[PDB]
């Protein structure tokens, strides 16, 4: 029963590459430093070029408590804090066997 | 690479939770089993919602896509859920930042 | 000038999907027939989504959706759904922007 | 007959509010002047939300609709709005009952 | 100080006096055998017969999280898991004073 | 017994945090005082969202809440923050179930 969460920020048009950055970064610092995390996605809405979304697996709900409570997210609500829009959380959720 | 995903979610009655489940299961399944352009197919439900499912969906490019929806395993799982379903509903599209 | 738009959403069972179709119809053709300030009312299908039906609606004004709102038609309307419909849901009510 | 229905929405900044405004009027003025297979293009704004926009779009099919998007007119509205709007989101897309 | 949670439900129409009963069975319950609760109201969709909402607010978020543990909510799930679409939670935030 | 519930939802950049929370507190403060149909009104920041914020306003009856919305409070409220705000974006009205 791994853990999703999916994740939607909303950004300034001029900071796209900026906010896909910070997203990088959290997404590699999670995957190199949390044995609790599995994948972590950035993704881009095909139409909406401010909108973006992680997409976010952990091994049990414990594994994301604790990604919640590392220095990765901590640096990355750092970078964006001053323009981005988020988070909104489309679903926590179990995966179906 | 820059793969394609699609998240979809459904609503059901609170008597055909398994049964969603397993038309769920038998299109992920099917799915990879038949269509090398589909990369990933997982069934999901909600931690609290007991009634809404969510379906993640990533494939090769558009196409790819596309593909899946003209073959034969999206049509089979639209015949076991269409007389209780709510949806689909597309959360999004998008393309994967590298 | 300054039209009023209304953007109304429906959910209903798979097996009521003639019904609402039905009761929506009544509901566009007696307000374009029986209301002065109800200037267009369509019912639309989503495109994926079999149980989903949007009202498009625009009046005169704000006051003939407010008219419309206490006239016979929408209330019939109700009546014909209560039993099974999820909704109203409205996405938005607003002003056409003129140049 | 059975036309395609395509709704949109906008955010935009408070500042913003009459380029939007003067963009998607251009937006359906030039759709309407050279576009035959697109029947209705409007601009509405939110009644109580001044930063928010909706564009009520009809086609005679969901063709017309993608020839539309690949038209002139829409990647010149694009351009207008790019520096600063937030969108699109598709509230939906529909067929005209009856 | 205080911690805010919206939450919200849909049921076929002829369960509506069912869930209205149940809901208020969840308020009064846990309004007086759960001290961290301290508001809880059932609140329908002016429009909506078939939609309702929970408004409700605890001490702070530890009361919430007790909340979720305790018998009441076990028993108010007992009574409509059968028919109720939901929860879906709107938001939880804090109160600015 | 029966009374009034109004939620509403406002976005703002994040360096107006602090100049939302100060207009939601003086319509909150100005309205409870000066009208007597008005029974409850709080405002919520989310707890993960910093800009994120919520009404939850409270009245006699829908008759009430009309009048708050003409009334002099309200009026000051949107021009403290037209500059910036998104919204409102009205989540639900309704009557409390006794």
């Amino acid at each position: 029963m791994t853990y999703h969460v999916l994740v939607q920020f909303d950004v300034p048009s001029d900071k796209r590459e900026a906010f896909a950055a910070a997203g990088l970064f959290d997404a590699n610092g999670s995957l190199q430093n949390e044995p609790g995390t599995l994948r972590f996605e950035v993704i881009r809405d095909e139409n909406n070029r401010n909108r973006f979304y992680l997409d976010e697996v952990y091994e049990d709900e414990a594994a994301f408590l604790q990604h919640c409570r590392n220095e990765t997210i901590a640096r990355f609500y750092e970078l964006i804090d001053s323009y981005a829009f988020g988070p909104l959380f489309l679903f926590k959720g179990y995966r179906v066997e």
